[PDB]
């Protein structure tokens, strides 16, 4: 009884991690011919540190990031405070856990180290799925080939998996945009009296979600969402420049003008203006995350709900064995499916943390005490 999972990104790597701990034999695959570090900022809630502390991550992950005492809504034009989202202490003790902001990349790396060595693959895309019925052969684009007796579709937003079980999809226009840097240097030093540990700069039509990566503070990150012309460029990310910041971010407030001046690589990245509805599973296959409910980033939660998918598909798993992957599959959908739904229609509304709300509905979720019935 063999379990592969087709990509190996934060969430599939997550459930391989759950998946082996709990006894499964869990093999991944991954595209990319080798393992890159992001080189970007996560954002890492409660409800999925306490996943971590499964996988026995909790404690070092607590270690690297940062841990931001409040999450400030600010406007981008006067920089009057919005909101303050009391996190810190005050989080670790009213959701059971800690609030971390995080280089991605080292925890992309930390957690695929946690998986058994020898198990993970790159270089193996895959390009055909055939569900023969009690097995499920894999074809990867170098030649070679696989079988097991489920397959996790964790392939992401461009998913093959859900591609050959619902067909090519309809072409989606990406009509905004995310500029993405990593600030270091002594630009960073010489503002760091203004540089809040978690922040977000609203206006009108745009923003920009700024925190730090670490515990030593040596190293900031922003993120932004600003209108765009359409995408079509041959890679998902093209190098961006300060004219077109300033540009973008004219009239912000001076410490997001100093962040703009402090840069020296910036990257931009398309984002899609829709997505489908989700689709869990089909006979022998399942998808977690990107893959199953893509959804738009406005409220940096997508990774999280990943591994929160990989998580419960686990523990569903765990209930009903690989002998019987229906019941698994049924459950794991009856048991994420109002969770994604409400996450979605926030991300619809674009208003999470823009006034003073109670956080407490994500934070506090408790994916280990949810009875599966
Ligand atoms: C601007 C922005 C900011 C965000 N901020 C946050 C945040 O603060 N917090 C948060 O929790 N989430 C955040 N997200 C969401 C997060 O980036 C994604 O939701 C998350 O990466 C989804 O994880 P995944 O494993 O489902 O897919 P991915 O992370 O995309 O991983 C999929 C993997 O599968 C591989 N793959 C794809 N196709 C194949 C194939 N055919 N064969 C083999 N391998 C394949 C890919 O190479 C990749 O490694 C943000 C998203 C955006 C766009």
């Amino acid at each position: 009884q063999k379990i592969a999972i087709v990509g190996a990104g934060l969430g599939g790597a997550a459930a391989a991690t759950l998946l082996q701990q709990a006894g499964f034999d869990v093999e991944v695959f991954e595209q990319a011919p080798a393992f890159t570090r992001l080189g970007a900022g996560i954002q890492i809630g409660p409800n999925v540190m306490k996943i971590f502390r499964r996988m026995g991550l909790e404690q070092k992950l607590e270690l690297m990031g940062s841990h931001p005492d409040f999450w400030f809504s600010r406007d981008g034009n006067t920089g009057d405070y919005l909101s303050r989202i009391p996190l810190g202490e005050f989080a670790r003790r009213e959701y059971g856990a800690a609030y971390i902001t995080i280089h991605r990349g080292d925890l992309h790396a930390l957690q695929i180290e946690a998986i058994q060595p020898g198990t993970v693959h790159f270089g193996k895309r895959l390009e055909k799925i055939v569900d023969e019925g009690d097995q499920v052969r894999l074809d990867f684009a170098d030649g070679t080939h696989t079988v097991a007796d489920i397959v996790i579709g964790a392939d992401g937003i461009h998913s093959k998996i859900r591609e050959e079980l619902l067909g090519a999809e309809a072409p989606i226009y990406s009509g905004w945009v995310a500029h993405r840097a990593l600030i270091r240097g002594v630009n960073l030093a010489q503002h760091a009296d203004v540089f809040e540990p978690c922040v977000k700069w609203w206006s009108e039509d745009r923003h920009m979600m700024v925190y730090y990566t670490t515990g030593k503070r040596d190293e900031y990150y922003f993120v932004t969402g600003v209108p765009h012309e359409a995408w079509d460029f041959q890679g998902a990310f093209v190098d961006s420049s300060q004219e077109e910041m300033r540009a973008a971010f004219e009239g912000y407030h001076p410490t997001v003008q100093k962040l703009i001046d402090a840069t020296e690589s910036i990257t931009k990245w398309p984002l899609r203006n829709r997505n489908p509805l989700p689709l869990w599973s089909r006979g022998r296959l399942v998808l977690l995350g990107d893959a199953c409910h893509p959804m738009k980033p406005h409220m940096a939660q997508g990774a999280c709900m990943a591994i929160e998918d990989a998580a419960m598909l686990t523990r569903c798993l765990q209930e009903t064995g690989l002998s019987d992957h229906r019941t698994a599959f049924a459950l794991y959908e009856a048991n994420r499916k109002e969770r994604a739904s409400q996450v979605q229609s926030v991300s619809n509304a674009n208003t999470w943390l823009y006034s003073q709300e109670d956080p407490a509905w994500v934070y506090g979720y408790d994916l280990y005490g949810q009875q599966l019935e």
